[PDB]
């Protein structure tokens, strides 16, 4: 049965990680990571999360299965973060949330739900986007098309090109937007651009799908959701795949949500029943520990305040490294304008380095980024900044 | 997009649970549950699990993502439980295990893997089987066919009918077997029947898929794996979807495994790379907490000994209720032979009650089972046994 199977394409990212491990050079620096690291180069468990886990250890009296859609408190806290307290979507009971195994799990549940219950055939994603978006949608039998996004000259959002690209999208296609902290570019629409996009998507009949894995990392929790909320104000229907992996540092516990929105309570409940059927046929019901930690924190004033401050500290450290990177590049004689780095949001930015500059940085200097030139600024520290920038200057 | 969607069929099981909650009668008894309960009617967190969770709380310093296939120690412990220490499959590196979100998650990963990488079109499952098997395989675009299994007269395995039914299976079809504690019947092949089935399946070219969610609940850890091991001795290839939900009481933490076996190390590694691609496109990587608890227990002599004893205590309480059920039915004047209950394995048995007897038990007596007449003997206690049996006698 298995003798003819072709090996999966080797994953460029994990191949890089292996090379990094083996590399025996002392001054080595990994900017290819896809998670937060702190100033000591660690990805710690948050304090608020440890306090919540101690409380669960003391108070849980069963591990009996959750419902298919997971912990109710978790779903309510999620909708409030997405749409805001007092949102009409919430008051009008127009949204239903399934807790899922990560944002990736939420994207797959959305994809299976759409493939099996609607006429959707195609999802539009930005060029560039996260490479796993394609695998997930394709696995559900959906085609993925790309729309233009990045102006490589001013290192900004090429808005006219985006709009002109999406002209090719037909009514009933899905269009995927990153809620904030676009991955890999760190370039997000302004609120006015989000509003223009919300109106255009309504007029063209696009189903918006928001991928919202970095809420809190661009400007703050409420601000980072303004784009989504501009869409929700204008559309009867949308889907949000959100993640708590990064903003709670809960990556391996698989804590995300798929939120379905429809015109009214009757319609969303009927459609959500098929989303629950899609989950039942996949992993049945979601993992409790990470989501229970989130609900425990979000629903307790003291814990939520500690966590909100931890998230602010990560966001601020990221901004500090963006600034220190640009200053140090200037000081080490780069000459080029890297000021676009200060404006970009979240952990990631296209450095503007070519795939060959990236390869050279790795081979000659032991500095690792991914071939697209994406760097994770949270991999930078005050200690490794000078060597990192010296190397980058050497390959420019 | 969502206005025309048809509601999913209401799930008969969850509808029963709701009715049970609402029911305000005092003497009510739920035998429709699908999880273990102890003598107080609770589904507690195991002591070994609490001790392991305290150790994780004290020692974990990151929640950084696991690999796609999860914790390596977990995979090794899993293969040893499945195949036995010293197994040639392990020595010859013929098996690869992905930690998955439950046994259900492992079945879906197996199904996606087979749909996308082999010619498999069809999976054979027993009549009766677990209803979610069909949803999972169908979601991956595989047909499900049923083979005969239950002799309703002697309440045993109808072996001739099973063999004759499977004659219709073609070479390259998958045949699913429950490793022990068949759900819903509690009827398992004897070792000699397992051996006959292993030989027949090799001769006919069937790919065996074992669903092994109750290891330890029929006779013990090693004994309950003898059927699987008889197959593994005879086949170059098989798949096992196993679960720790019940034997560790870790239901909601989603802890299972998909184990792929091929003729040799090169072939299994090549095929496993596509199983990992199937996982990456689904939920990316598995939830750490439940699996880390399992690996922590299985790899520590003191914890493993406590857990093994807890599992033995559950298995023994289940046997005690099977015996007490038969005795009490006799004492309350049932008259019919219910001795088949003593021989059946695990939490579940077909009571032999009809769908209308089940409905009557619920409406008139507040005793809940599922329409097939399946009862969970772990829902029985010394305290509720007399009333339960009085009611059953009343509807015979």
């Amino acid at each position: 049965m298995f003798e003819n199977i072709t090996a999966a394409p080797a994953d460029p990212i994990l191949g890089l990680a292996d090379l990094f491990r083996a590399d025996e050079r002392p001054g080595k620096i990994n900017l290819g990571i896809g998670v937060y690291k702190d100033e000591t180069g660690k990805t710690p468990v948050l304090t608020s999360v440890k306090k919540a886990e101690q409380y669960l250890l003391e108070n849980e009296t069963t591990k009996n299965y959750l419902g298919i859609d997971g912990i109710p408190e978790f779903g309510r806290c999620t909708q409030e973060l997405l749409f805001g307290k007092g949102s009409a979507l919430i008051n009008d009971k127009r949204a239903r949330t399934a807790q899922t195994p990560g944002g990736t799990g939420a994207l797959r549940v959305a994809a299976d739900f759409l493939a099996k219950n609607t006429s959707v055939k195609r999802v539009w994603v930005s060029n560039p986007s996260w490479p796993n978006h394609k695998s997930v949608f394709n696995s559900a039998g959906l085609e993925v098309r790309e729309y233009a996004y990045y102006d490589a000259e001013n290192h900004t959002l090429d808005f006219d090109a985006l709009i002109n690209s999406l002209n090719e999208a037909q009514a009933g296609d899905v269009v995927l937007f990153h809620g904030c902290c676009h991955n890999p570019t760190g370039i997000d629409p302004t609120l006015e651009q989000w509003q223009t996009l919300a109106q255009l998507s309504v007029e063209k009949g696009w189903l918006p799908l928001f991928d919202f894995a970095y809420q809190g990392f661009a400007r703050g929790l409420e601000e980072d959701a303004e784009g989504l909320r501009a869409f929700a104000a204008m559309h009867k229907e949308l889907i949000v795949a959100s993640s708590y992996s990064k903003n709670f540092g809960l990556y391996n516990e698989r804590v995300g949500a798929c939120t379905l929105v429809a015109a009214d309570s009757e319609t969303v409940d009927r459609a959500f029943s098929q989303m629950k059927a899609a989950i039942r046929a996949n992993y049945s019901n979601p993992p409790a520990h990470g989501a229970s930690v989130v609900a425990t924190i979000l629903s307790n004033d003291a814990l939520r305040a500690i966590w909100e401050q931890e998230l602010t500290d990560m966001r601020q450290r990221i901004q500090r490294m963006r600034q220190l990177f640009v200053n140090t590049l200037q000081e080490k004689g780069a000459n080029r304008d890297f000021s676009f780095i200060i404006k970009q949001n979240g952990m990631f930015s296209f450095s503007g380095l070519t795939k060959e500059q990236v390869l050279r940085l790795r081979e000659e200097f032991g500095v690792y980024a991914v071939a697209s030139g994406r760097v994770n600024v949270a991999g930078m520290t005050p200690d490794n900044m000078a060597p990192l920038c010296e190397a980058i200057v050497a390959v420019l």
